[PDB]
């Protein structure tokens, strides 16, 4: 047998996870013949260790195509990343004629189909572990970007394009600076969105503080203070994992807005995005979203044609911007991770170069708007009927 | 000829006060006869004061027109509230045969519109003073609603709802409270707007703390935790002006996402909107946008009318909702202020009644999104061609 399918999300949700949920779902629904019944992971891979499995089978047409414009995940997920482990995995998909393992998630997700994948054949029980790509941190090799993180960074544009327009109508009285915090620890990338608010025909003073560059206060209050003169006010976009000298500086916000206070006397204002940054989905990325949906899709039909251990990915074939489907072998993703080029940030090491934005830009193109309902985004919420369970407990 | 006009925003701005600017200046064009020139002054009343005013009718239809989908003060704003003052405006005015004079802002804005006038009338000097109605806070009394409000309940509205489904998906073993901070420091229509994001359809946890109601610790973390208990996560929207016994309470949200750790141990996310919730544009009330334009189409109509020291204002005619312009008297507007009745929030003081829904829910209906390109809204910069000084300078 073994013709069932399992489906599980990892990590930290994203605005379009549920796309790729809806490509993988939709695309084996088509199948039948060779893919059975399609299973989900209630709050992720702990669902599978804890056989607290999901019939995605019982929700309608309908129920799944509303997953393309739902934000977070619609199953659940967690951040649980073991020999007991990986073996009960392997008791549970037999138990349950699984045959094929699909997780949507990060880098670390990347390894776990690799060690499913493996450990499978050696138990007499192969199962053909897919890795579909997840993270708004756009940390992940080869893949031109990662889903989910178009969409962030089309947030974080608009958020501080209209932080502007507000900060620099109050600048000649009021408020002259605005500190945004936003989302990425190690990865400047989200950061780096905050620069595409600015163009050739409308510049916007944005200042840009990275995790990957050493926190200089003189340097930062200069370049404030640069920017107040020359247009009046200035906006400063701050990544949650930035370090000075020392390491990390409980928001980011609060702190860079009492250093411009401290050391320039301007009046501030500040916000920290949080959730709101990944869970937008009424302003996600068109682009953002067909790749999404794309990545599940491909991720099905690469096991149908017989791969196993690869990840779809993203490749860029031009720049008008135009992307296929690739596939990379997770041998090659497992670990090393896509760190900002050097070359993406300017000298000065506060905004974004020309490099940068030909490569972000094209991320956030396009609108795709949820459908509403008494002023609200009608998302959906799935049944998610349990699966009657078939082993003993498990701790 | 006396025949000219003055327009200028105060205070906060909001998503649409450039839906109001448009109103007025579309309406004061189809004039003439009544109305001569239109000139707005830069950075609002201030503008008056220094001479730097803005002849609108060097903007081209089409940016006007753009207005309407532009968020903050196109005009620049600010929050300035002696005889040398009143005949300082008045020798700018007469300098610049101005006899209209359109002040577009909230409370504050009211009074000082006020004084223009009672002053200006015993000084000898013909000048009609029309208030236009605009406060994100919705504090404004006789109108139904002000223009800003709905917008930016439709926000958090939204944001409250994708926040929502964010944290329910990691709940499981992760984050189990999300805790919002919106504006409003003495009424909690933006606070209530919280509550929109659950419905009978679709229950949601959302523990409101609103301005109105004093903060009481032991009776929050009693309501957080049933939620908890009851749905598995649960949403907090806190004012930023809720005061406990001392009055009080770097903000808000990390205070109060303290005590949920504290007192319940509770994984926790906080987030501040700040100005995002005033300039989110693009995902603005419709209904709102329409009375934003209407109120600035009024006081014009009101001011070619004849009409002095009043504010035009938005009457409920039915509820399905049906809405008409109205005419209020300033001096019934003037420092007062329209909390939240006692009746629009529950017994336990944290959530809302059917009533408030009933109240709120129409003044979100609709998308008006503004247009795109290369992934960012069109939003427009007004050209704002100087008028020419013909005055001393003033301090
Ligand atoms: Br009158």
């Amino acid at each position: 047998a073994a013709k069932n399918a399992f489906y599980a999300q990892s990590g930290g949700v994203t605005a379009v996870i549920n796309a790729s949920a809806a490509g993988v779902i939709e695309a084996a629904r088509k199948q039948s013949g060779k893919i059975g019944r399609i299973y989900a992971g209630r709050n992720g891979i702990i669902g599978a260790l804890t056989e607290d499995l999901i019939d995605t089978g019982q929700e309608s047409d309908a129920a799944i195509s509303a997953l393309r414009y739902t934000p977070s995940g619609a199953f659940g997920s967690c951040r649980y990343k073991n020999r007991r482990e990986y073996e009960r995995l392997i008791e549970v998909f037999k138990a349950h004629d699984i045959g094929y393992f699909f997780y949507n998630g990060g880098g670390d997700s990347a390894d776990t189909c690799l060690k499913v994948s493996q450990l499978s054949g050696t138990l007499g029980y192969p199962i053909q572990a897919i890795h579909v790509p997840k993270t708004v941190d756009n940390d992940l090799p080869i893949t031109d970007c990662c889903p989910g993180f178009g969409s962030v960074a089309k947030y974080i544009a608009v958020s501080t394009l209209e932080a502007s327009f507000d900060v620099a109508s109050m600048s000649a009285t009021s408020t002259k600076v605005f500190v945004l915090e936003v989302m990425g620890r190690h990865a400047g990338w989200i950061a780096a969105a905050g620069g595409l608010a600015s163009s050739p025909e409308r510049e916007i003073p944005v200042v840009i503080l990275f995790p990957e560059i050493s926190f200089d206060k003189q340097k930062f209050l200069a370049k404030v203070d640069s920017c107040v003169k020359k247009f009046g006010y200035c906006s400063v976009v701050v990544s949650e994992g930035v370090k000075g000298d020392d390491g990390k500086f409980g928001g980011v916000a609060p702190v860079v807005a009492s250093m411009v206070k401290e050391g320039l006397g301007l009046k501030y204002h500040w916000g920290v995005a949080d959730y709101l940054q990944r869970a937008a989905r009424h302003i996600a990325s068109k682009t953002d979203v067909e790749q999404a949906y794309a990545m599940g899709q491909a991720a099905v039909e690469f096991a149908v044609q017989g791969h196993n251990s690869v990840m779809p990915t993203i490749e860029r074939i031009s720049a008008p911007y135009q992307w296929k489907v690739g596939m990379a072998q997770l041998s090659q993703v497992a670990n090393v991770e896509k760190m900002m080029p050097e070359n993406f940030i300017t000298e000065d090491g506060f905004g974004i170069t020309d490099l940068c934005r030909e490569y972000l830009a094209p991320l956030i193109e396009g609108e795709d708007y949820p459908p509403y309902k008494d002023g609200l985004p009608d998302y959906v919420r799935l049944k998610n009927v349990a699966v009657p369970k078939k082993l003993s407990g498990f701790t």
